[PDB]
């Protein structure tokens, strides 16, 4: 698994479950082309988005649908989503974990990159 | 000044000075149109982006050029930039501060909505 | 004012108002002796804790009563408080801002050391 | 495993490896009595600190030795340590993951609590 996404809820102290996540890759023509998408599991993890063959060099954007998450929970949050944008595989394949911690008016995001 | 941006550097424990910030408003065709931009000051703050009469309800994107900031310091960074996307909602008089705390592989952002 | 504390609320997207903050200095026998304290203001800020002549090098603990803050809002919190422990080092003229961003089950803190 | 600690490095985008962690429990007499201690593994995780029999109700403090971590890496950080203090098992046994994300002048910490 070259790309994994982990999301936690800082209000509840729990995994953020059933969060939609869409991944895009910047195309030749500068557009954001759809790449893969999925939903976080009961452990707040999203696996199986892609494969080492598919996950080529490029600029990727991982958009986490934090607004739908808070709304499903009856809360009106500030951000539309949380998007993480990075160049991947510049020096060869790496494994990327994108972790996000969500509050209604705040989020943070970190990347763990291993070889 | 209904919209201010403040950026701090978690590695040096200082304001993040001279960071480029571009603000876009979502247009009816779903493209992002330039709205306002500037460089943060010596105090990591960016004032005077817009006025109340110009700043109407809508979806806005604040893009912070974290990549250039880290490179100008000789530090290798993960993210291409940091994008903060939110709906400006008239519910009240409504000053928005978008604050961001930067690390090479991580950032956080919070909104402080007052008055 | 060589030492200031600023606290924000990530759930409401506001300053954290009226939060109790106690500052201790580590004594030679390793106990924490009271040094300064106060409640954050309407802007989530706490000024006037100490003066340059009183604030000597040493280890200081800043304890932020996050538990009372959440309870006064009717929100269930995880941490008993937030403690920020650091060495004040004369290397330069040296204003310290200790900033904290609070969630029910999470907080972050950053130091901004300027001048 | 009732108590686990996970630490990440936000500068490198990696697990924070070989971080010392000491756990204390507030005694009858209001003192912090040593409870368990360990070091994070190659994955930045610390397992096996305690058992469901040992990990009784109480107020616990998990002190993460972030200063030694940065120093080993040739860096002079701001904080002495990062301490997390919480009441555990008030409504019966729970499993607690204390996660911390470290930068030289900043850290955040979150708790994931599951039943
Ligand atoms: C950077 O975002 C922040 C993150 C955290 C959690 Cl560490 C607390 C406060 C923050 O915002 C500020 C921090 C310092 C100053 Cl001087 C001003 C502001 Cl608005
Ligand atoms: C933004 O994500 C994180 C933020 C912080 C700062 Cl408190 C710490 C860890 C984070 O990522 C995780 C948090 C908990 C688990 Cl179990 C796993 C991961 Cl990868």
């Amino acid at each position: 698994c070259p790309l994994m996404v982990k999301v936690l809820d800082a209000v509840r102290g729990s995994p953020a479950i059933n969060v939609a996540v869409h991944v895009f890759r910047k195309a030749a023509d500068d557009t954001w082309e759809p790449f893969a998408s999925g939903k976080t599991s009961e452990s707040g993890e999203l696996h199986g988005l892609t494969t080492e063959e598919e996950f080529v060099e490029g600029i990727y954007k991982v958009e986490i649908d934090t607004k739908s998450y808070w709304k499903a929970l009856g809360i009106s949050p500030f951000h539309e989503h949380a998007e993480v944008v990075f160049t991947a595989n510049d020096s060869g394949p790496r494994r990327y974990t994108i972790a996000a911690l969500l509050s209604p008016y705040s989020y943070s995001t970190t990347a763990v990159v291993t070889n």
